[PDB]
């Protein structure tokens, strides 16, 4: 029984982390495909009578808690972004992230991170409320991208900032430990660069990059009418489900309907 | 005292529903500018100390929580959509809602509406889930609009729909008054007719549309593999704000940098 490469995909599509179950144990396609067709039902229906959320949808209410109660103020701003906002980012159209931007209409595009809405609303908000200016969102970004185990053209981003008193990196480093201690995800913080922000803070499960985080001032903060300190990370929410199921390809994780909280539909 | 139009917009911008302040009362610009600033700064302030819940964001989780509840499963799909749904779904080139796409890269546009990626679950879930199979969808719908006192281009849809026994005009009235009575929200049900399902049951609020809905099986059905009895509704969340807020313009419910739970953000 040596199976095809067609065989091996359909296999892999029905098999979850938690089997036991080896595609070259050297029984049949017909009955590895029955045992886990079945697995996936029993999986499925399981969801269906006691749980009925969606991975992304209640990971995005965990974390919205975690924030709100830590003192942060909840935005929901657009996704749907002037292309403006790309270049007074620092994002010359000539650069590698420009090239991954999706454009709408002929001024606008499809947000690629939260950092520009989120700044537009530090720098409102401290008209209004006391410091520290804490906030934070949660939605949907999008990037063109070559499609790999750990990224998704649409993807869906948590960054968390503040502005004012405490913004100083022991205090960004504790937020991100309190954060993923939270969640369970064990890390570690390494030194990066990025073109937008430079140095970064990035955390890292393994060698996957779960965050990049940033303690400010930065030259850039200019442009966007900053003028205190301020830290922020974003993170994929996509790579921490995948962390936590311990999914072979991001793409469990997505918005689909290719896969409902990693088990396939196609049934 | 006569303002100028630029004075009441600015005005028009820091009211809110609840003030009994006249914009015409004699008072000079100034002194009724100065007040609501101050009302607005407060009532901000007040959202920051003791909420911090985003209203979109609430109303999301309130209604996952209240479709959970009732058997309903929570779905999670791309908003980013193949082109290709739209002519499958009956909706002709030359057509008015074709003209309100947001065309992305070459084959993909932002989904208009939730009802093609939710027709897709309904197929593949009835082929591992007990009859009935019940599931809804709340996210991001986009349509190019003339932008009226009721139109978003970037809207929030809930769109709950069931699939097999149960299947009829009566249990989908029930379940849009129980939901409009969760909410606390008066309505009424009228006949109208669209493109894409033909004949609808819509959901008034006075002369505001807060969903249309439809009773299955059409001969839409099998250009989806849909091949049993079917309901479904869709409903606006943005509109269903103005009208628990009383909001003028559907603005000051949407995803923006220029409002914050209906307070203007320009203080
Ligand atoms: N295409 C993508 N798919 C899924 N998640 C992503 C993607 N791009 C970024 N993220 C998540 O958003 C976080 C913040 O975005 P950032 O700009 O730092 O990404 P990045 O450094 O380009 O990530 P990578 O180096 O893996 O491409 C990342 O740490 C990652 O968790
Ligand atoms: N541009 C929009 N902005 C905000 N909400 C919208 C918009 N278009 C539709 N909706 C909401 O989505 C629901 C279902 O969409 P549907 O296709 O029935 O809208 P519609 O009949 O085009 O609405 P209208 O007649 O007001 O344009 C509507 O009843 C409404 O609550
Ligand atoms: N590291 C993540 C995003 Se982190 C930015 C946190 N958001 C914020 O409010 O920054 C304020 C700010 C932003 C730009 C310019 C000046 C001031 C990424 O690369 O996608
Ligand atoms: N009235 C709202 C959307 Se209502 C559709 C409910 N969704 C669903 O699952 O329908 C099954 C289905 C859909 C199309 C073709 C065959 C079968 C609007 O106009 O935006
Ligand atoms: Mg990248
Ligand atoms: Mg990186
Ligand atoms: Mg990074
Ligand atoms: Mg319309
Ligand atoms: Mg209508
Ligand atoms: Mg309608």
């Amino acid at each position: 029984p040596a199976l095809t490469k067609s065989q091996t995909d359909r296999l892999e599509v029905l098999l979850n982390p938690k089997d036991e179950i080896s595609l070259n144990s050297g029984k049949p396609f017909r009955e590895l495909e029955s045992e886990l067709l079945s697995r996936r039902k029993k999986d499925l229906q399981q969801i269906y009578a006691e749980e009925r959320e969606n991975y992304l949808g209640k990971l995005e209410r965990e974390i919205t808690r975690f924030f709100v109660d830590r003192g942060f103020l909840e935005i929901k701003s657009p996704i749907l972004i002037p292309l403006e906002y790309i270049e007074r980012m620092g994002i010359d159209n000539d650069t590698e992230l420009s090239k991954q931007i999706f454009r709408v209409d002929k001024n606008f595009c499809l947000r690629p991170m939260l950092a520009p809405n989120l700044a537009n609303y530090l720098r409102k908000l401290d008209r209004a409320l006391p410091d520290p200016i804490k906030i934070f969102e949660i939605g949907p970004c999008y990037r063109k991208e070559s499609d790999g185990k750990e990224h998704l053209e649409e993807f869906t981003m948590l960054n968390f900032c503040q502005m004012g008193s405490g913004c100083t990196r022991e205090n960004l480093e504790s937020i991100i430990t309190d954060f993923l201690n939270h969640l369970g995800i064990d890390f570690k913080i390494v030194g990066d660069s990025c073109m937008v922000f430079g140095d970064t803070l990035d955390v890292m499960h393994g060698d996957l990059e779960l965050s990049s985080a940033v303690v400010g001032p930065i030259p850039l903060d200019r442009e966007w009418g900053i003028d205190k300190p301020w830290i922020g990370a974003g993170f994929g929410l996509e790579r921490l489900l995948k962390v936590k199921h311990d999914f072979k390809n991001i793409k469990r994780a997505a918005r689909s309907g290719s896969y409902y909280n990693g088990i396939s539909t196609n049934l």
